[PDB]
């Protein structure tokens, strides 16, 4: 089925890079927050958005001899104000589909004059 | 308006106390996650649930000479499978309506044989 991770009107201002921080529309940290969906299923994440281009981040912080992963992905495709990200695209960027060490999931804008607004985020299982 | 923080079918098993951990249906850590709603508005949180009694936690960890706040609140009321929590009830349990030091928001079950299932969490502004 379909899991709503957010619905409303979340605005993010971000007019240029080069500042230090990169603000988000939505974030999860799996080691610290009970999960709203199960990463082990085959899933897609769909985001209704406008105002800026959008990326999805899966990240693992550096630990020991294992490097930081910063899996920044563009949509698998966009259609009708909606970006679709798939698990198999995410796994290719993450280097595997093993999320047992995943530290961070973030939805972020690219720079724009107007800011990005997200109105809905859903996880859908395709298994 | 109304902001959907979650909708789906989130099950939490928790049959007794005395273990060390207390699992959650939903958690946010405001210092670390961009917020889906604005704590400064007058709001209520409404949760559609069944299977166990439910509480809402607002917490601040101990820092310096300021104590840990563990604002565990029962619903302001329940009606038709839905618990309602209000900002003014939360502020009374938290000791103020100043959320500038809020570390944690959690929705948790009390012990039950069957576990709790949450199907929807919404923040509504009443300002």
């Amino acid at each position: 089925g379909d899991i709503v991770l957010f619905s409303g009107s979340k605005h993010v201002e971000f007019t240029d890079w080069g500042g230090t921080d990169w603000p988000s529309a939505y974030e999860l940290q799996p080691p610290y927050q009970t999960m709203p969906f199960d990463l082990n299923k085959n899933f897609e994440i769909k985001v209704d958005y406008s105002g800026a281009d959008i990326v999805l981040i899966f990240a693992r912080w550096e630990h020991g001899s294992k490097p930081q992963i910063w899996a920044q992905i563009s949509p698998y495709y966009v259609v009708d104000g909606t970006a679709v990200f798939t698990k198999e695209q995410i796994a290719k960027a993450y280097g595997s589909d093993d999320f047992s060490d995943l530290d961070y999931i973030g939805v972020k804008p690219l720079p724009s004059a107007d800011g990005m607004t997200v109105t809905k985020i859903v996880a859908s299982y395709t298994s």
